[PDB]
């Protein structure tokens, strides 16, 4: 009966190793009684117990007392010599009130709003969409809640992990390495680096120049950093902490969608622009995954392609299920040992001449001086800073290894046989695996405890089970879920679905012109053309002032005709989309009704606005909508057009 109470307590036990010298009993065996726990060090959900005529609740109280004794003993740490320089910049005593990491004081101070996209937002208002009923997106936070987020999320000790965990994770890696690439990676030239780089990439706290200014004028400074690291010499490594959606919350690289910003931690932590340049120039091939050596890495997969790709795997199983990865605050769960495992993997692929570079950078990353925007300093123990160049590749590989390990240990499948029974997909900490139902359910019921012991605790859920999808379109990935559409050529495919309320909110607002808005409308049309409401808002916006070209600040833009650009990447004309999955559409429209963001008139008013425009003489983008054209009697004839990134 008390099995759920024990299962909960086992998730508070310190991870331990296998104990052959004693009896290792589970939460079920404990709940049976006649089992006296001798220590709280948990291994695969089991602890050492003595056989001694014990009542179940007695065993529970002994285990709990053991956990509290252990917790009431697990200490301040010496600062590394290579971090001493930051103490020299301290001017005032600190007020972060951190409990588990040093707050040595505050350095001297150094020298964004959510506004409507007026055209997009007024098209919505014109149809009776109630903007003020849409959820809040891109919220900022004040200094007081920012420091609280630091105390809540970052101010912690490193996770304890199963003794010998990283040896096993390296064994998993050896089952998926690419030996033809061993010791082959070298730095890239400035020209290749500058091709894929956001020149607006943010300056660190002590920095004035952004990525582009440094590239134009201080390459020697970057090269000095590279040289120091290459020879194993310390650099003045630090990260700057800002609240999400602050002005310096800028992505160095192109992103596949706004989901990347949305999954960011509340606390953005990033190295200096000069230092990100130094890291990226040398480690380019790893941090950019050129080539892709992380199995299932979808970081480069456009969101309008991902679910068609995944459905082909799904169709190959007899009774497939998908098990979601749902780690709590992943970046705060990355340990020093985790980082050293990734370093060893990077040294596998890089030429030996960069091994000291990788050693020294990783050392700097194990104990990081972080300077808040307001000047407060904390010394972070391990973890991931979300603005590190290695965030996507390092987290993705760490996630793949940890999940393969956890799946194999839950199911009995050997590491080298994972690829025979399951397919994995990751984007940083986000992801899932597809496997046959029996294995998936085994993994979902045992994985919670195993993943906790591996230092990647899962979000707390019902009966401590990982989320299982029993039908393809219940998969969740990159904040989206598959939705099927029917094309006029008697085929079906999948698009990235998401709640209509959320899509509207993201489309309607930005953080601090029509050229930008038209790029947004095109970007959203590539993703959400399955959604008749989004589709028609997009077509109206794209109908605005045909003479102004789309801006290039967002995920995608079009050269020439946006309707032809759509066809180029989607594979059909917009006009050939004849049906969207009825059941899934209703699911993703529910919150429009719950929140009152629309009324019984909204869809017809938007249709009628499109028809009014499309019946008029001329070549109107709105007639690319199959139903609109059916009511207007006119079609859109596309010119030439191409989809571009950036």
């Amino acid at each position: 009966n008390l099995t759920p109470l024990f299962e909960e307590l086992l998730q508070q036990c310190p991870p331990g190793g296998q104990n052959k010298t004693a009896h290792m009993v589970s939460a079920y065996q404990l709940a049976q009684g006649n089992w006296m726990p001798t220590s709280c060090h948990v291994f695969m959900g089991t602890i050492s117990a003595r056989r001694t005529k014990t009542h179940p609740y007695e065993a529970y109280v002994k285990l709990r007392e053991l956990v509290e004794e252990h917790k009431m003993k697990t200490p301040g740490s010496s600062l590394g010599k290579h971090n001493d320089w930051i103490i020299g910049k301290i001017k005032y005593q600190g007020n972060l009130r951190t409990k588990h990491m040093l707050n040595p004081g505050k350095v001297a101070e150094q020298l964004r709003h959510n506004v409507y996209n007026k055209t997009i937002g007024s098209v919505m208002t014109a149809t009776g969409i109630r903007l003020e009923k849409l959820p809040v997106v891109r919220a900022q936070t004040d200094t007081t809640n920012f420091h609280q987020a630091i105390r809540d999320k970052i101010d912690k000790e490193e996770n304890l992990q199963t003794p010998g965990l990283h040896k096993k994770l390296m064994e998993v890696f050896n089952a998926l390495k690419r030996p033809e690439l061993e010791s082959s990676y070298d730095a890239v030239e400035w020209e290749e680096l500058e091709r894929g780089i956001n020149r607006k990439g943010a300056a660190g706290f002590f920095e004035r120049k952004n990525i582009g200014e440094i590239l134009d004028s201080e390459k020697n400074k970057v090269e000095e950093i590279i040289d120091n690291l290459k020879k194993g010499r310390n650099i003045k490594y630090y990260e700057t902490a800002i609240p999400k959606n602050e002005k310096r919350d800028v992505n160095d690289d192109w992103t596949a969608g706004d989901f990347v910003d949305e999954k960011k931690p509340r606390v953005i932590q990033y190295p200096e622009a000069k230092t990100r340049l130094a890291i990226t120039k040398v480690m380019y091939k790893w941090v950019k995954q050129k080539p892709v050596v992380i199995p299932g890495y979808e970081g480069k997969t456009p969101l309008f392609q991902i679910f068609d790709k995944v459905k082909k795997e799904w169709d190959q199983f007899q009774n497939p299920v998908a098990v979601s990865f749902d780690t709590k605050a992943w970046d705060t769960q990355v340990t020093t040992k985790d980082l050293e495992l990734i370093k060893d993997i990077q040294k596998y692929y890089f030429k030996k001449k960069w091994h000291k570079f990788i050693d020294t950078l990783t050392m700097h990353m194990t104990e990081v001086p972080v300077i808040c925007a307001d000047g407060e300093v904390y010394i972070r123990k391990g973890q991931r800073g979300s603005g590190q160049p290695d965030t996507s590749a390092g987290n993705s590989m760490l996630n793949v290894l940890t999940m393969v390990y956890a799946f194999c240990e839950a199911t009995g499948v050997p590491y080298k046989s994972f690829d025979r029974v399951a397919k994995i997909h990751v984007c940083g900490d986000d992801g899932f695996l597809i496997t046959e139902r029996a294995l998936g359910e085994k993994f979902a019921s045992k994985g919670v405890q195993i993943l906790y012991e591996a230092g990647k605790p899962q979000k707390i859920t019902e009966g401590d089970k990982m989320k299982v999808a029993y039908q393809f379109d219940d998969i969740e990935f990159c904040s989206h879920t598959p939705i099927q559409v029917r094309w006029s050529d008697n085929t079906s495919s999948y698009m990235p679905g998401r709640n209509t309320t959320t899509i509207l909110a993201k489309m309607a607002t930005r953080l601090d012109t029509i050229a930008y808005e038209k790029a947004v409308a095109f970007s959203f049309l590539l993703m959400y053309s399955w959604n008749p409401l989004i589709r028609r808002i997009c077509l109206l916006v794209l109908s605005t002032e045909l003479q102004v070209k789309p801006g290039k600040s967002t995920t995608y833009y079009y050269e020439g005709d946006p309707i032809s650009a759509y066809k180029e990447v989607i594979g059909h004309n917009l006009f050939d989309l004849k049906r969207t999955s009825f059941e899934k559409l209703a699911k993703l429209n529910l919150s429009m009704s719950v929140l009152g963001a629309w009324t019984r008139h909204t869809s017809k008013r938007l249709l009628q606005d499109c028809v009014n425009m499309g019946v008029k003489e001329g070549n109107w983008l709105v007639n690319a909508d199959r139903l609109v054209s059916s009511k207007t009697g006119n079609r859109y004839i596309p010119g030439e057009g191409h989809t571009l990134q950036g």
